[PDB]
């Protein structure tokens, strides 16, 4: 059964055992207020949707999770590989106004409870991190550019060097994202990814016609995490494809570039 399991409303809970101490999941497209190409639980404030609808969609998730919107932290998501540590002093950044999101980064982490990391997705890989013993959670957004930039291994490096967490204490869930079934790229993309994998490494793409590659970004990120020291048995990978599962997900590719965003989220409750 998939590690992301449908809840009673428009979200999937991350059911990997190491995440049992966290509020962790990914929304589906249903149960919201948005219309047209954004129908209906569009969580993205920077896709041209009605802001009132989007904020109400976020308030709806906050109700489902019992995790108030005032406690979320969002980031700009510039398709780079930069990551920011956040704390309760960052709560609300980007939660209702995109202009206040943490700028210039594509991943966040925190070692505090009461802080919901919240990133938007519609094909790119959501990478959830937890070190349960140490109370760390993290979340990163990895499309091809962020993967080429090594964002997944950068999170691990920051936890090791700044938070003094061995990679062996880290657990990862790679969430729903576009699969190689639906994601075809060119030599430019694969060439940018080759340097990030070990020399002996199996390549997470297949050339389906000359110069065209079916690319598995989930596996690319898994291979990077393994190389950074995260144990194989600590890495859980969803098989769900955002493009394929049209009844659950917005997809930038399938929806031809005008669509909503799901929210990936992780945080720990404050008692
Ligand atoms: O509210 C938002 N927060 C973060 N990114 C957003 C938002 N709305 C639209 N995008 C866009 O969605 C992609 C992430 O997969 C990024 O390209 C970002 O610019
Ligand atoms: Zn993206
Ligand atoms: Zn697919």
């Amino acid at each position: 059964p998939d590690i992301f399991q449908q809840e009673a409303r428009g979200w999937l809970r991350c059911g990997a055992p190491p995440f049992a101490g966290a509020v962790a999941g990914l929304t589906t497209k249903h149960g919201g207020e948005s219309k047209g190409p954004f129908a209906s639980l569009n969580m993205g404030l920077h896709v041209g949707d009605d802001r009132t609808d989007v904020v109400n969609n976020r308030r709806r998730l906050a109700e489902w999770l019992a995790f108030p919107l005032e406690r979320w932290v969002c980031c700009e998501q510039v398709h780079g590989a930069d990551i920011q540590k956040v704390t309760k002093s960052d709560r609300g950044n980007g939660a209702q106004d995109f202009a206040t999101a943490v700028p210039g980064v594509d991943g966040l982490y925190t070692d505090e409870a009461g802080v919901l990391l919240a990133l938007c997705f519609a094909d790119c890989v959501p990478i959830y991190f937890v070190a349960p013993s140490a109370g760390l959670v993290g979340l990163a957004h990895a499309g091809w550019r962020g993967t080429a930039g090594g964002i997944a291994g950068h999170m691990v490096w920051l936890w090791q060097t700044r938070e003094h967490i061995a990679p062996s204490d880290i657990y990862v869930a790679i969430g729903p994202a576009i699969g190689p079934c639906c994601y075809t790229v060119d030599d430019r993309v694969v060439d940018s990814l080759r340097p990030t994998l070990p020399p002996e490494s199996p390549l997470p793409w297949r050339e389906t016609s000359p110069g065209q590659y079916a690319l598995d970004l989930k596996e690319a990120n898994r291979l990077q995490l393994l190389a950074a020291g995260v144990p194989n048995s600590h890495i859980y990978v969803s098989e769900r494809c955002t493009s394929c599962e049209e009844a659950l997900f917005f997809s930038h590719r399938r929806d031809r570039g005008t669509t909503g965003r799901m929210l990936a989220f992780i945080g720990r409750r404050e008692e």
